[PDB]
């Protein structure tokens, strides 16, 4: 069994086997999964509903794809994929990946590549950015550093500019499950169903967006994919030693 059959046996839909090996003969790994969402979004495996399963199977195929097929973050890594509103600001639509605990066990690759296939897929369907609040990105400042110390220390420990500056730019809304029962300062924020620490979405910014950085600024690159221009100058910044 090869990475397009790990693909359809581990996420689905039934079908993207054939289509995934017809794909990446001419386009690719990268490619072939942009193509491969835009042919789940477009309904070439079936009229799946909602927009929500719509984005659960197009995120959950892309990243199996992306990551060969030898990691669970497509299945065991994401809780669930949601779509849910900036009530707080315009109340527009955006994209959440739910990240649960066994997220830990993919690496900071495919930790960054589930957000970047976020964005991608949240586009196609026509969703808005999340526009998080200051408490949602105070939150996460905050998040960051009680896991850090009291949970487990972070291959990659960002500053806490460095959460500022990802929270304020990554388009989806990076969240999960409660992993650790630790109670936290900033309590009750309008999308956030849990009041402890969600240990999934703080690796997956810390370990994941920022820590592979210049890994993702490739996949970047390679998909040709628009507005992550914050993110190569964060690369390129850290490289340089120029401030954030």
């Amino acid at each position: 069994s090869d990475m397009a059959g790990r693909v359809e046996s581990l996420v689905g839909p039934p079908g993207v086997a054939e289509r995934i090996r017809e794909l990446v003969k001419e386009y690719g790994k990268e490619i072939a999964a942009l193509k491969i969402v835009d042919e789940i979004i477009d309904g070439k495996f079936g009229d799946l509903g909602s927009k929500e399963k719509y984005a659960e199977q197009a995120v959950r195929t892309a990243l199996a794809i992306l990551t060969e097929g030898v990691v669970s973050a497509p299945i065991e890594g994401i809780a669930s994929v949601k779509i849910k509103r900036n009530t707080w600001s315009d109340n527009s639509e955006y994209l959440a990946l739910y990240y649960a605990g066994p997220i830990r066990s993919s690496g900071g690759t495919a930790q960054a590549l589930s957000v970047l296939v976020g964005d991608y897929v949240r586009r196609k369907l026509g969703l808005d950015r999340f526009k998080p609040s200051e408490k949602h990105i105070e939150r996460m400042v905050e998040e960051v550093d009680l896991y850090h110390r009291t949970v487990s220390r972070l291959q990659y420990h960002p500053s806490p500019e460095e959460v500022r500056l990802a929270m304020r730019n990554i388009p989806i809304e990076i969240t999960g499950e409660a992993t650790d029962e630790v109670e936290v300062s900033h309590r009750d924020i309008p999308g956030v169903e849990t009041n402890q620490l969600r240990g999934g979405a703080i690796l997956v910014l810390a370990e994941g967006v920022l820590q592979k950085a210049k890994k993702l600024v490739k996949y970047i690159d390679k998909m040709g994919i628009e507005g992550w221009e914050w993110l190569k100058e964060f690369v390129e910044a850290k490289e340089k030693g120029e401030e954030i």
